[PDB]
């Protein structure tokens, strides 16, 4: 099996509370595909009940498994029962894809879904756009009120804010010393958020994760996925780069490889040695 399979083979086992052989023996006792397994069992885990359990719902309420998952994550972040979160769907006349953005949007910000509802209603935003300034809120310790008007106070749209805040948050900045910081670099604010998840996964400041970049001869969409890989291994990045080459694999196969050894328990030597197993 390829790594992208041992992947979700693992987050299944992981979330459903099985080795990896049982969750293989689970899908077929439910006769369903290891994708459908995983989507399944993140369901069980969101709505507080078994894989089959949440297997038998699909099927009684006639609903396919993205929509059960859907409707588990609105439950979940509403607090609310799963045929509760059906009720409010209908109080509202929302979609089921609607309701988890709102749901999220009120976790994220503090507040009730019915009052996220009339938020979005009250600033004149859709749904997504208060999804969004939730999270930017809540990355940079604002409200949303302050985080929509700091999107205009500081001339940026929702996203950039967004990305300005995750970025900040990682850095463990203020959000206009990051900005600053991205000018300083010459740097995009995109290319920023990475730095900072990078800096993050490694253990270094922004300004060290921009000369590793440099100094390694990489992007920094590969130190990224070098130091998430670094992070998951317990290795460092440059170790963990050697590993890379030592198992003839890409660096994206690397970081898929030490999140399966991650969720299945295992090093990632032996994870490796798994996938070509089976």
């Amino acid at each position: 099996i390829s790594v992208e399979e041992l992947l979700k083979l693992a987050k299944a086992a992981y979330y459903s509370g099985t080795t990896v052989e049982e969750a293989y023996k689970l899908a077929l006792k439910l006769g369903i595909s290891v994708e459908e397994l995983l989507k399944l069992a993140e369901a069980a885990y969101y709505s507080g009940t078994t894989v089959e359990e949440a297997y038998k719902l699909a099927l009684k309420l006639g609903i396919s498994v993205e929509e059960l998952l859907k409707l588990a994550k609105a439950a979940y972040y509403s607090g609310t029962t799963v045929e509760e979160a059906y009720k409010l769907a209908l109080k509202l006349g929302i979609s089921v894809e609607e309701l988890l953005k709102l749901a999220k949007a009120a976790y994220y910000s503090g507040t009730t879904v019915e009052e996220a509802y009339k938020l979005a209603l009250k600033l004149g935003i859709s749904v997504e756009e208060l999804l969004k300034l939730a999270e930017a809120a809540y990355y940079s310790g604002t409200t949303v009120e302050e985080a929509y008007k700091l999107a205009l106070k500081l001339g940026i749209s929702v996203e950039e804010l967004l990305k300005l805040a995750k970025a900040a948050y990682y850095s463990g900045t203020t959000v206009e010393e990051a900005y600053k910081l991205a000018l300083k670099l010459g740097i995009s604010v995109e290319e920023l958020l990475k730095l900072a998840k990078a800096a993050y996964y490694s253990g270094t400041t922004v300004e060290e994760a921009y000369k590793l970049a440099l100094k390694l001869g990489i992007s920094v969409e590969e130190l990224l996925k070098l130091a998430e890989a670094a992070y998951y291994s317990g290795t460092t990045v440059e170790e963990a780069y050697k590993l890379a080459l030592k198992l003839g694999i890409s660096v994206e196969e690397l970081l898929k490889l030490a999140k399966a050894a991650y969720y299945s328990g295992t090093t990632v030597e032996e994870a490796y040695k798994l996938a070509l197993k089976l």
